[PDB]
């Protein structure tokens, strides 16, 4: 934790969900071949549940329930969606309840065959991809509502500025910690809140390190005009300036949720040569956009990938990715 | 790491695979219901792989395997070994070959899923009995071997002396990144090279903490025998004595590998109030027996109870775990 961004956080009321600063690793091999030095923070091993990226910003958002007497948690994202176990999970440890708006060919494996094992509530809507479940939400928190219930609706990964402080918070950490001075970030994006927290606190800590996200999906306007909204109601919640915005290179492979021989070699790859898993929905995309970017010199010397968990994805879809190896 | 313990291991050749201490924190729901004071060590969090207890003993038996050069690596395990898969990967990691010589269903889930994503070669032998299967990887191995290729062939579970050190090295750790006097420790026993060298770490560090294993299966006979002759062959190797025996308790629920009512309830209950998930094979029976002791006081007041992995297993069983909700 840096002085100053502790200062600035100091203020929210926050949960802790986590006891140990994750360790950010050299990976020997992938920098032999790539040709840079690539560090993987290990943030998939945030402990929680499945862990990853969420469990951070569940500590900012989940902080803040507890507080405005909620009592029942509701959350979106794909049938598969890890935030929405991990937020369902985590709303259930610290006493809440929690509703899911998934949307998705009902697979009972993955994360929703997780979702059930845990007894979480599961609601799915064959609706737009565009996660506008973000209405049933709605309508459910309304009805709940108008029965004295008080709940608290969650944004697709925890896409709020209060959430979104969680790695504002991980930038202060990786600067407590790291022995190496990265010239960019990796790591994938989603919502838009780990590019978010992770460039709000770059920008606090006014580091001359590039924040480099990897699309894995939409992109059109959307995801990278609102991404700038985003990172900016965060300032202002921080009250402080922006340092100009990130970069966000789409390596989605067209849709969200395609699993393509290059997201599954790029796994076996990280897998068999360094041990470590990713997933072929969010990590593996990511870590494949970070060997394109490092080949094309255009990532620097001293590369960070954040591993953001979503281990249930390999298992979810682990029968495409046979079949394409 | 504690002096004694580091001098004690100083002369064994290690692979560093495990970059930090895994985390010990409190569970607070679960010990205000036991009525004791429940602490869990993440060592699901050790790095390789899925993570586990096995990724320790991994660090001796390849750092003995690469010694002696080798090529091939051999190991032996039920379809869903945490083992088998682990210690492939990581064979595969330090560029050495391996061949798993499992015995059980071809299913494609679990760690058999996973074993053919990352590519390990895999021989599902039908020969659905016991740990015989070791007949065959040795038999694998003179074949192999009438090649010049080196193979080197690791016991079921790595239970092997040197591999044994793994948790030696393990108590050392415990013993000092804990602030706390623990009465036992327990960790679940199927091959029980983990309960081997737990026992032999407190052994050698002497204060009074109890070695508590929970067999999760048919608690055997060579099992009896096998355990004291694990445990002793290694003392001779660090050249310590032996203190005295581990205590063994049978949680198997009939056989290795049943997935009664009470696991899914284990694994719903610590997945839903601490947020941390267990296996139905090994964990969650381990923790299961750690609870129905320390509700009779028959644990101590302060337990602490390792985390071994084993997170394949819920998703490759997360039909029967449903079944039993
Ligand atoms: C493994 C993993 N890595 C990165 C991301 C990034 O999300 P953000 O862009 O919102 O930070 C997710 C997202 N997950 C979401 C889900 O629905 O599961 C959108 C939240 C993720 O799961
Ligand atoms: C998750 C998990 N927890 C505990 C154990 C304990 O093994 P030991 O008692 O032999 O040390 C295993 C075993 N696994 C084996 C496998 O077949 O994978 C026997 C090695 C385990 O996987």
């Amino acid at each position: 934790m840096h002085p100053k961004i502790f200062a600035l956080l100091a203020k929210f009321p926050r949960v802790e969900l986590i006891p140990w600063e994750t360790p950010i690793q050299y990976l020997p091999n992938i920098s032999r071949e790539i040709g840079a030095d690539v560090y993987i923070k290990r943030d998939d091993l945030t402990g929680l549940g499945i862990g990853g990226n969420k469990i951070r910003k569940l500590e900012y958002l989940l902080g803040d329930a507890l507080s405005k007497g909620a009592d029942v948690v509701i959350t979106v994202g794909a049938v598969h969606s890890n935030h929405a176990f991990v937020t369902g999970l985590a709303a259930k440890k610290l006493g809440l309840d929690a509703i899911l708006v998934l949307r998705g060919k009902e697979e009972l494996k993955g994360n929703y065959l997780l979702d059930k094992i845990m007894g979480i509530e599961t609601r799915v809507y064959d609706a737009k991809d565009s996660f506008e479940l973000m209405k049933y939400a709605e309508e459910i928190a309304e009805e709940l509502k108008r029965e004295g219930r008080k709940p608290y609706v969650i944004p697709p990964g925890g896409a709020s500025p209060i959430g979104t402080l969680g790695y504002v918070r991980a930038v202060g950490e990786i600067a407590t910690q790291s022995e190496v001075k990265f010239d960019s970030i990796v790591v994938a994006a989603g919502s838009g809140g780990t590019l978010a927290g992770l460039s709000l606190g770059l920008s606090i800590l006014n580091e001359d390190i590039r924040p480099v996200g990897i699309a894995v999906g939409r992109f059109g306007e959307v995801m990278t005009s609102k991404l700038d909204n985003l990172i900016k109601e965060a300032a202002e919640l921080l009250g402080v300036k922006v340092e100009v915005r990130p970069e966000l290179y789409d390596y989605s492979f067209g849709e969200y949720g395609k699993i393509t021989g290059e997201v599954a070699q790029i796994i076996r790859k990280v897998g068999t040569r360094e041990g470590i898993i990713l997933d072929p929905v969010y990590t593996g995309k990511a870590f494949y956009g970070l060997v394109d970017l490092a080949r094309k010199g255009e990532l620097g010397e001293k590369i960070l990938f954040i591993h953001t968990g979503g281990i249930s994805g390999t298992f979810h879809y682990g029968d495409k990715l046979l079949s394409l190896l």
